[PDB]
């Protein structure tokens, strides 16, 4: 019997960054706009983004969970994106293991747990995100393990950037439980990002 899971071809367990890889080769494969050719692709992606829609959001996919298709209509999720959006501006980070993408329930444990983190707040469409990415991907590389790095869809959650002052992208804090947030107003070279993550790592909460 079919679910949004095997839909997908994942497990139940699956984390949210499989779930959009499996979500996004699906897409690359079999997006309507590159298989004019074929009529029924339309409908079929339909059915994989409306899947990828309730199984990408904690609350639904908590309640799919438990009750199958509850409060479900059949023909929501019906509004996709371009090939060029999956290709290029869909899961970001998830190829970068230095980086950890964060969904609000585990931004608000990193920000409670006493861990230093730098998070890039990023938005889908942001021209000077995708300047940024290659960059933010060779520093987190270098500060492996230094400090924690990590990166927040704002077009996925919009009202969590709103919450912590985030209206303009991209936008790139640091922050420690029990300590202010602050901002980076760096020139963003990799160099900038190393002496300024560098700075936060060597203030421990003393000094010498």
């Amino acid at each position: 019997i079919q679910n949004f899971y095997s839909l997908l071809g994942v497990s139940k367990t699956a984390s949210s960054r499989e779930i959009r890889q499996a979500f996004k080769k699906l897409a690359l494969k079999l997006h309507p706009d590159k298989n004019p050719n074929n009529p029924n692709a339309h409908g079929d992606f339909l059915k994989i983004n409306r899947a990828y829609e309730v199984l990408k959001d904690e609350d639904l996919r908590k309640k799919y969970d438990k009750y199958g298709e509850k409060g479900l209509e059949d023909n929501q999720g019906g509004q996709y994106e371009s090939w060029s959006y999956y290709r290029y501006d869909f899961g970001i980070y998830d190829d970068d293991p230095e980086i950890i993408t964060l969904e609000r329930r585990e931004f608000d444990a990193a920000v409670n747990s006493g861990e230093l983190w730098f998070v890039n707040f990023y938005s889908p469409g942001c021209s000077h995100c995708h300047d940024l990415a290659p960059t933010w991907r060779e520093f987190a590389k270098e500060v492996d393990g230094l400090l924690r790095i990590g990166a927040v869809n704002c077009g996925d959650d919009r009202m969590l950037c709103r919450m912590k002052g985030v209206n303009s992208y991209p936008s790139l804090f640091i922050f420690r439980s029990g300590m202010a947030a602050v901002k980076y107003n760096g020139d963003r070279s990799k160099e900038s990002l190393v002496a300024f993550a560098m700075q936060h790592v060597r203030s421990t909460v003393t000094e010498l």
